[PDB]
């Protein structure tokens, strides 16, 4: 078996564990359920916790965080957080108090990572903006220099608005992570090739197929884990096709995220690193790769910024 405490080096010297937990539940669940499932996380062994400004959960995360601190379950270095600027807060004045108001919510010192979410900037309040996302990185550069972030990366991004940051006169700091959505249905081969040329790692999102949220997702498009190779395989492992989707990244060298609000698929989900896929396995996951990302709402294909237009 692997270990389950198995972590990258991130290109500015920080670790990232290869699996983290991811927060986001709709606003349907009550806002406490966060706080429980969190500690249940961390229980199950998850350290690496994604949250989000967007995801008005931060001060239930921040909590299950520091509880189980407090009763001597983890220190905080144990922890890798995560947090993300939402896309009202892309002009670059607004961007480090964001991270401070991330950071009071959750009542930390600071985040180990904090990402650009989206490069698809929105007016401040609110309609489409547009921000020159290389200030933005400025602003987010100034938040590490002040140790407000271990780490920067962005997310959403396309290869091209990658190439934007990395070419930027005087850039500082290369983005440690790309995190987009990333699962065998659209499994961002050429993107990722492109992350490890530049040594950024890229994360995967909606690994187990999204939520399938009504706001963004068509409830028509084939569920992920009802996949037939993928429950093959599963068959084969006597394990589960969530279990198979998520071992397939962390062989390609995906850092992987797994939402669950529910004990024992938490419970279940670290169990990823108990299995193997071998080459021939492999080969079958890459055969389902069908350019089908869930999120698909005209607020995303209309935004000038919109990620999927290029090839990668
Ligand atoms: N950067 C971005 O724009 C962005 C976008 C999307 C997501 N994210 C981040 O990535 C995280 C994960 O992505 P996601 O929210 O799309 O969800 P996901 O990880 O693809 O999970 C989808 C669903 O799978 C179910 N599930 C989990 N474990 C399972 C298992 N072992 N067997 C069968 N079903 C299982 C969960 O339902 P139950 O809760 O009922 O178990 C969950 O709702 C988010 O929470 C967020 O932290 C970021």
């Amino acid at each position: 078996m692997d270990s389950k405490q198995q972590c990258v080096k991130l290109n500015d010297g920080h670790f990232m564990p290869v699996l983290g937990f991811g927060t986001y539940a709709p606003p349907e669940v009550p806002r406490s359920k966060a706080l429980e499932v969190t500690k249940l996380a961390i229980e199950a062994g998850f350290r690496h916790i994604d949250s989000a400004h967007l995801y008005n959960n931060e001060e239930q995360v921040g909590l299950a965080i520091r509880s189980k601190i407090a009763d001597g379950s983890v220190k905080r270095e144990d922890i890798f957080y995560t947090s993300k600027l939402w896309s009202t807060f892309h002009r670059p004045e607004l961007v480090r108090p964001a991270l401070e108001n991330s950071l009071k919510k959750a009542q930390l010192d600071y985040v180990d990572l904090y990402l650009i979410h989206s490069p698809m900037s929105l007016k401040p309040g609110e309609i489409f903006d547009i921000v020159d996302l290389c200030t933005t990185w400025e602003a987010m550069e100034k938040c590490k220099d002040a140790g407000l972030a271990k780490s920067i990366g962005v997310s959403n991004f396309n290869r091209r608005q990658l190439e934007m940051i990395l070419n930027k006169p005087g850039l500082k700091y290369k983005p440690v992570c790309n995190q987009v959505e990333c699962h065998p249905y659209f499994n961002r081969s050429k993107l990722l090739d492109f992350c490890k040329s530049k040594d950024i790692v890229l994360v995967a999102y909606s690994a187990l197929g999204s939520q399938r949220d009504k706001r963004w997702v068509d409830p028509n498009s084939p569920v992920l884990l009802e996949d037939p190779v993928l429950c093959a395989l599963a068959k084969k492992h006597k394990r589960t096709p969530a279990l198979i989707a998520l071992r397939y990244q962390l062989q390609r060298g995906v850092v992987v995220l797994a939402k669950s609000y529910n004990e024992q698929r938490i419970r279940q989900n670290v169990q990823v690193f108990e299995f193997q896929l071998t080459a021939e396995d492999m080969k079958a996951i890459d055969g389902l790769d069908r350019n089908l990302h869930y999120f698909n709402s005209d607020s995303f294909a209309s935004h000038p910024n919109y990620p999927y237009s290029d090839e990668y």
